[PDB]
């Protein structure tokens, strides 16, 4: 399609590789370029982890409101939140706050932590309904990207049917889906990614990471202007491991599948 060889043009003069998975909910089309090679999620795992603890409060009623103890022993390289809060305490609602919308990795791995280890992340994907994703490790050697290393990775595929479920199907309870959308709605780190290449009309929730190889990712539930929502996952990752990172070839990506809607 027309689609697909423009969104193939564009990962070609990147001199990466990018995969992109659109959800049309309207009518439940799907645009997808390379949607079932896996990538590297590096900071978007956090949606998933966040998720899995939203799940958690439907049955630990006060558990979101639960302190934790940030040490100064937790905080690892990216920790704009947590590091306030040091020797002193964070709700886990905090903590998923700070992990969506600043990225803040202590707080991310707090909530691997309460879930478990990254097995419980995973855990959560199968119980969901997603097959691929996988989460092997905490922040941040979750976001070595290593070319063939399946480790922290998934697919635009899993992962566009997954934040559709977590963020407009049923995989959570209808509070904590308002909470999630409501958490990703508030994201500070978007507007350089998906959001650059969709009309400024329209409402974005997301989730960008990035990662070694010069990875750079986003994940969005998408409101445009009088139509019915859409999931957009695009991830990008690059042949060198110092590589700078490339949010304009998401927002290429983003504004190539706007075009098309
Ligand atoms: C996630 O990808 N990370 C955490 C934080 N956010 O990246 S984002 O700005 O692309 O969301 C710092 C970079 C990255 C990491 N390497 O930990």
């Amino acid at each position: 399609s027309a689609v697909q060889q423009k969104l193939a043009a564009l990962e070609k003069s990147s001199g990466g590789r990018l995969g992109v998975a659109l959800i049309d909910t309207a009518d439940n089309t799907q645009v997808l370029y390379r949607g079932d090679e896996r990538f590297p999620m590096c900071s978007t795992s956090k949606v998933m982890a966040a998720a899995a603890v939203l799940k958690q409060s439907e049955t630990q009623k006060q558990l979101l409101n639960q302190p934790v103890e940030i040490k100064p022993a937790d905080l690892v390289n990216y920790n704009p939140i947590a590091e306030k809060h040091v020797n002193g305490t964070m709700t886990l609602a905090e903590l998923s706050a700070a992990a969506l919308q600043y990225s803040d990795n202590t707080a991310m791995n707090k909530l691997i932590a309460q879930l478990g280890g990254p097995g419980g992340v995973t855990a959560f994907a199968r119980a969901i309904g997603d097959e691929t994703f996988r989460l092997d490790r905490t922040e941040p050697t979750l976001n070595t990207a290593i070319p063939g290393d399946p480790r922290d990775t998934t697919t635009p595929r899993a992962m566009a049917q997954t934040l559709r479920q977590l963020t407009l199907g049923h995989a959570l309870g209808e509070t904590q889906r308002a909470q999630l959308v409501t958490w990703l709605k508030g994201n500070t780190t978007g507007a350089a990614s998906i959001r650059a290449g969709l009309p400024t009309s329209w409402t974005v929730g997301d989730k960008t990471g990035s990662g070694d190889y010069g990875t750079t990712n986003d994940i969005a539930v998408i409101w445009p202007q009088g139509r019915a929502p859409l999931v957009l996952v695009t991830y990008f990752t690059q042949p060198q491991q110092n590589a700078e990172s490339r949010r304009d070839v998401l927002a290429s990506a983003a504004r190539i599948i706007a075009e098309g809607l």
